[PDB]
């Protein structure tokens, strides 16, 4: 259990949430840079958060492609957890759309390929449904490439046609058969994906109400409709990815993503070059440093951070000693 705490220099807020919060780091002894998520342990206690932290980093420990962040370490002290892990200096998509409105077809093809890359891995190599696609945990490398963040709400063990139970993720994004509560499989994460592509295209969710009863009617019951200028390429992905009956949805059958990989859409895209990153984003990020953070909102960066400095086999009902919390990536 060699690096600590100490081992780092805390530079910068990211992120922040009701679990606790995600700050800019270098690491002394190397100079490289990570973004170190920190949670309080009796916080994750009391918010019934532990069996989502714990799947996350079994996930990211397991994990090894391309579009997803990578863990370098993860490490527990009596308090808190951290994962430190690769910083995507592009910030969240979340972040560009809410100043762009909307992206090209080419550029949400670009964005929506790298996604469908990493999903397909997920589900076909390490049998994982991920279940919270959302503009917040899509975020941008330096070079500008995806980066999925956050896989507290995956779910293990899924193989082929095998069902979940649980309901969870975030709120507009939520599939018809999730609401309906009764089993879903992993089609959640192709509709998931065309709630994602229709807002990088259209600059809207495609359902919508402030008021959870009335989004959740809109969700199962409203036709899906689309701005008039969306080209018909566009227009037959999202109808078929926004299918409510899973069954009918573009990727709910045997062949799972190479359905969506065979989408006209996507005419032309070699996968394999995905996978490569041999295709040219067409946003590269204008970071001047490695601690430029002009991609992240300032309501998290302005604010001042003060991290808290034998207690190493304590192990309380609500400071736990938590497993697998001793990894550094080989
Ligand atoms: N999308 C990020 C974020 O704040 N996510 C939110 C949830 C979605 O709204 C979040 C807030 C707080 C916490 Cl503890 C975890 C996640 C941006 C800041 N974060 C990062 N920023 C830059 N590089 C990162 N690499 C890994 C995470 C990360 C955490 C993910």
């Amino acid at each position: 259990s060699r690096v600590t705490m100490n081992e780092f220099e805390y530079l910068k807020l990211l992120g922040k949430g009701t679990f606790g919060k995600v700050i800019l780091v270098k690491e002394k002894a190397t100079g490289r840079y990570y973004a170190m998520k920190i949670l309080k342990k009796e916080v994750i206690v009391a918010k019934d958060e532990v069996a989502h932290t714990l799947t996350e980093n079994r996930v990211l420990q397991n994990s090894r492609h391309p579009f997803l962040t990578a863990l370098k370490y993860s490490f527990q002290t009596h308090d808190r957890l951290c994962f430190v892990m690769e910083y995507a200096n592009g910030g969240e998509l979340f972040f560009h759309l809410s100043r762009e409105r909307v992206f090209s077809e080419d550029r949400a093809r670009f964005y929506g390929a790298e996604i469908v890359s990493a999903l397909d891995y997920l589900h076909s190599e390490k049998n994982v449904v991920y279940r919270d696609l959302k503009l917040e945990n899509l975020m941008l490398d330096k070079d500008g490439h995806i980066k999925i963040t956050d896989f507290g709400l995956c779910k293990e063990g899924i193989k082929d046609g095998a069902t979940m139970k649980t309901f969870c993720g975030t709120p507009e994004y939520l599939a018809p058969e999730v609401l309906e509560d009764n089993d879903y499989g992993r089609a959640v994460d192709w509709w998931g994906l065309g709630v994602v592509m229709y807002e990088m295209m259209c600059g809207r969710l495609p359902f919508y109400n402030q008021d959870h009863e009335k989004l959740f009617e809109l969700i199962l019951m409203e036709e899906i409709r689309f701005p008039r200028t969306l080209g018909p390429e566009a227009k037959s992905l999202l109808s078929g990815l926004l299918k409510k009956d899973p069954k009918q949805r573009l990727g709910g059958g045997s062949e799972d993503a190479k359905e969506i990989m065979q989408h006209r859409f996507f005419a032309g895209i070699v996968w394999q070059h995905v996978y490569e990153k041999k295709l040219s984003p067409p946003f590269k990020p204008q970071v001047t440093s490695e601690t430029d953070t002009r991609y992240f909102d300032e309501e998290f960066t302005a604010q001042m951070i003060t991290i808290t400095p034998s207690m190493e086999c304590v192990d309380s009902e609500r400071r736990p000693h938590f497993p697998q919390f001793d990894y550094s990536a080989s």
